[PDB]
């Protein structure tokens, strides 16, 4: 049989704990402010997550020329592919695959597909945590032009002024080394490229490009390539209130 076939139907969920979905097998959301696209929401808070992530193909003139962000919101977006022009706080940038951009609070974000094909987009976003004598700022840029830290890649400044901060992890074929973790913290993970397995709640599930996981507050991960790559997103340098 197709080793497509093998792989259809893995979209599971544990509330709180984690949840594999494939966007692809998903129902597309009418979002306002979105014209030309398709829009497909992924964790919410509804999830048990405590920020909103989507998965946006961009057609022809497909953006958000409304404006992204809102009050007390901070947005990060990245280009999966393709190329679009994103706008925020009166400047311009010419995304393409890799290109990022961060938007602290208030900072409303726009974009467009800025060529004829489809580009794809990752859209994230979450209710900013300030603290007495920091803030945050625009960040800009493309992966390429990030170091290199099996390869880390840390997107965002670690100074307290940031409250999150989004990481592509990445396995070269013959790699020896894996994925592992528990945390308090949630995770939120694209799966950029390659294929791969998990290992969410003791369970292994082939993991592949296009897929989407929710690593919930207090959960153990592990995954291995089989480049396989994936971006994620990491709330960091905050107390915890009460």
């Amino acid at each position: 049989g197709y080793r497509e076939d093998l792989l259809a139907n893995r979209a599971i969920v544990k509330h709180g704990n984690f949840a594999l979905l494939t966007p692809d097998g998903l129902v597309k959301n009418i979002i306002p402010g979105f014209e030309n696209c398709d829009a497909t929401i992924l964790s919410t808070p509804k999830l048990g997550a405590s920020f909103v992530d989507y998965l946006v193909t961009l057609h022809q003139n497909g953006g958000n020329q409304q404006g992204f962000g809102g009050e007390g919101i901070e947005t990060f977006l990245y280009v999966i592919s393709g190329n679009i022009t994103a706008k925020a706080e009166g400047k311009t940038f010419a995304l393409s695959e890799g290109g990022y951009l961060y938007c602290p609070p208030g900072s409303l974000m726009t974009f467009v597909n800025a060529q004829a094909e489809d580009s794809q987009i990752f859209l994230y976003k979450r209710r900013y945590v300030p603290v007495e004598g920091y803030a945050p700022w625009l960040v800009s840029g493309n992966a390429s032009e990030l170091e290199r830290i099996v390869i880390l890649l840390d997107f965002l400044p670690k100074e307290l002024g940031f409250d999150m901060n989004m990481h592509i992890l990445s396995f070269a074929p013959g790699a020896s080394h894996g994925y592992i973790e528990t945390h308090v913290q949630e995770h939120g993970a694209y799966i950029l490229s390659g294929q791969g397995v998990y290992n969410l709640d003791n369970n292994w599930i082939p993991v592949k490009k296009g897929d989407y996981i929710f690593m919930g507050a207090y959960s153990l991960q592990a995954g291995y390539g089989v480049a396989f790559s994936y971006i994620y997103s990491k709330d960091c340098n905050r107390d915890v209130e009460i």
